[PDB]
């Protein structure tokens, strides 16, 4: 009884039922990921960002992942959150009106009470990405691990969506922090489909969630 | 059975009382809770309420309740949730940036799909006010009086504020208070047993908040 993405007895459609753990997945009512079509504009988040060498870089759960040492931080609302890892969906989980990228990365967060807050944002095929590098090239070999350019990850100016969602695989937790930003990063095609291969070439996006009217806002901030 | 004292089968105690309480405890976005930090907007909400003769006025589980025939609604967001009832809490169970209020009511909706939305607004003892007496002497209900034609609201996703502590309702909750005269605070308050039935403040994950303003009629 090991969840996967894959349409037979250990899809989504069951991880509620392949564990008591897993509950939530089906029972929580504010399930991610979902479709960002409703949401409110206005006017918080300060970035602490360095280039930093992964304490490692390896498939796990359906997805590739790099953990950090906690030198990486979020600040939301005087509240502080460290980076621990940056894993990868392909194809991208949140939907932004309706619109599907090929790849999302996910920055998670945590604070010492273990609360989460989640950074997601898309990738398009295109222009070659340098900030890729160290983790496709990481993820060969067990190694003194190149650094990934985490300031200078994502663009300088932003515009996401922020709401309260759930973990999107299990066990499902909710009381996260979504930030979804809008822009998206592009992607060599070869980049691209190696992490797809890296990540057994198998999709690991978990299907829209019911939405119980999720509150979400549009915003913006800076990210150097 | 549950309660609103300290002791044993108290808020802090409610997932304990039985298996479908459990989320009280465990849920992350339970209600109520203070209203201190959100968003602001310039951009939908529809009611359509009409004057109404309660179906039922009565006491259930620590409240004062009136229910209705399915003919009330409120249009959010293209949906259409039906009013069911309203019903009344003292003191106010949510905050408004740490203001408190003697007495509140919540007007309950479900949509075609079973999802709730709740609107909560505040009273304040001052003038007595007209709208409570077809409900304190049991007389049709002005729904179409009894809010503020322009009102700043708060919305926000959280939950029932009693057992079984049910997970995303949808909150409205009207800065403006509404009037009652302390006859009326008095008669409806021992209506309620002289129990406050008033759930604490809850844990508050984060909870996006947006501040609105818009017209009920
Ligand atoms: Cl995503
Ligand atoms: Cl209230
Ligand atoms: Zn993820
Ligand atoms: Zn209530």
């Amino acid at each position: 009884t090991k969840w996967d993405y894959k349409n037979k007895e250990n899809g989504p459609h069951r991880w509620d039922k392949l564990h008591k753990d897993f509950e939530v997945c089906k029972s929580g009512k504010s399930q991610s990921p979902i479709n960002i079509e409703h949401y409110y504009h206005t006017q918080d988040l300060q970035f602490k960002y360095a280039a930093s060498k992964p304490k490692a870089v390896f498939f796990t759960h359906h997805t590739l992942k790099a953990s950090f040492e906690p030198t990486n931080h979020i600040n939301y609302r005087g509240h502080d959150y460290v980076l621990d890892n940056v894993h990868f969906h392909a194809p991208m989980e949140f939907l932004i009106n309706n619109k599907t990228r090929p790849l999302s990365a996910h920055f998670v967060h945590k604070d010492a009470k273990g609360r989460l807050l989640v950074l997601a944002i898309g990738f398009e095929e295109g222009k070659e990405n340098p900030n890729l590098d160290p983790i496709l090239e990481g993820i060969q070999k067990k190694q003194n691990f190149k650094e990934v350019a985490l300031d200078a990850f994502l663009p300088k100016s932003i515009n996401y969506y922020h709401f309260n969602g759930s973990l999107t695989a299990p066990p499902c937790t909710e009381g996260v922090a979504w930030f979804v930003i809008e822009e998206p990063l592009e992607v060599s095609a070869k980049q691209l489909a190696e992490i797809k291969k890296r990540m057994k070439n198998s999709p690991n996006q978990r299907p829209v969630q019911p939405d119980y009217n999720t509150v979400i806002i549009k915003s913006s901030a800076e990210t150097r």
